[PDB]
């Protein structure tokens, strides 16, 4: 039985409201569920979903070496394949294999609805409304490591700006948007973005298109039987629709605004 | 001395017209010709570009079973990769590798300026303006397969459409949307139809979202040598900004519009 790690990230994994009454699998509902149930039936094997024990990614700490996450799960064979909206970087690459994406997304900009931002570009010309990203990660390495004169300038505005724009957590940022009186704006990755939009309160909108570009690949170790056919389960499932088909199902079809 | 197969396709790759006096890789230029100079640094290894001799991309005779393009250069052994806009596919990926996607792509229609079309649903709901795509392909294939209504109901017409709304080459389609006065969309590859978009006359517009998800990757042989380090430098220059650095350059630092 093929251990799967994931995580709780809505709307790729939740517990179903009746959970309590379920075991196994059945516990649990998302777009990687979906995703999980296809991936096995196009690579013949049989699974078991595990949630990330400590309910991360995965990042290698700088002094001591070590992996958490759902990438250290698979580097020390605590886990067969990772289904999850984990992002295909470098870094992670580097010590685990991933499939092609099965989801592209990008950084953008997320405002309280009435907010008088549409752009980067209006964020950056002003300081009344304060904006800022996750205190880690890839959008604010983007920021950091920005050539571009328009995200330079907002690297510059937010790693000094006080009192803090940077947030501890995702859950955070979104809240800060909310509770913030149209003065606040959060970038993260475009799919948070547009999930949180259909979403009650209903109170938060995306705007301008995506400042990168990168995507959500299926991992496994590096080396693993599994890679091959789950690559071109991927694929398949891309072609054949059905990606598309479950990225509407959760975003829309079970939209609330 | 690495053999790079690739194709004279704008902005991916063109030879200069002063051709004859240059020598080498330095007889061309393009999008494509500065990624393979990256992906070289990168990887360390030196290389000569060489055009793909039937001019194709890489498609297998339903009947012959013969692979020609690039794909067929590959697997045939007269290049050890492939450096050029080729989509990552699974009848390609059955018998080549595929790097991480450098860059992002979908079906999209291309319209003359003022045409009053804004999404395939404005398509699939009139006859008026007539739509189609290559006779041969991804693009026509999935209109041919798809069960989304709206996509099948556009099938249904162009199927049956006269006169016949496919065309032979990509230059056609583009050209019969120039030539018929708005009364003719194209169905093409969101990347072209936004280079064409940045080229003169500057009659053409690309309308709505794209009506599916692909990526185009670079090709290796299955057991290359050269694999896992052109699969890490793609992601190393799409972090560092290169790829997006490379794309504005050849579709709006060089527009003309
Ligand atoms: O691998 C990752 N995947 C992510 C996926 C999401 N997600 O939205 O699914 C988010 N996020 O919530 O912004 C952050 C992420 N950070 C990561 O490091
Ligand atoms: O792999 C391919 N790459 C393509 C790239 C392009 N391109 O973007 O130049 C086109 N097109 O433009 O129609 C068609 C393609 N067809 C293919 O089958």
């Amino acid at each position: 039985t093929v251990v799967v790690t994931t995580i709780l990230e809505s709307p790729y994994v939740m517990m179903k409201k009746n959970h309590e009454m379920l075991e196994g699998n059945e516990r649990y509902e998302g777009y990687c569920v979906d995703l999980a149930a296809e991936i096995a039936k196009h690579c013949g094997f049989k699974y078991k979903l595990t949630i990330v024990g400590d309910g991360k990614y995965g990042a290698r700490d700088a002094d001591t070496k070590i992996w958490n996450g759902m990438v250290g799960e698979l580097v020390y064979g605590k886990a067969d394949i990772a289904i999850a909206p984990l992002t295909i970087t470098l870094v992670r690459e580097e010590v685990i294999d991933f499939s092609k994406p099965f989801m592209s997304l990008g950084i953008s900009i997320m405002i309280k609805k009435g907010t008088p931002i549409e752009s980067a570009e209006d964020l950056s010309k002003q300081t009344e409304i304060a904006y800022g990203t996750l205190d880690s990660g890839s959008t604010k390495e983007f920021f950091r490591r920005s050539k571009i004169a328009v995200f330079d300038k907002m690297w510059t505005y937010m790693r000094s700006a006080e009192p803090s724009v940077f947030v501890r957590t995702t859950a955070e940022g979104v809240a800060r948007v909310r509770k913030s009186k149209g003065k606040y704006a959060y970038l993260l990755e475009s799919t948070m973005n547009e999930y949180i939009e259909q979403r009650k309160p209903c109170d938060t909108m995306k705007v301008g298109g995506n400042l990168d570009s990168k995507g959500y690949g299926i991992a496994t170790p590096k080396g693993s039987s599994l890679g091959n056919a789950v690559n071109l389960a991927v694929l398949k499932l891309n072609e054949q629709g059905l990606l598309d088909k479950l990225k509407n199902k959760w975003w829309y079809d079970k939209g609330e605004c």
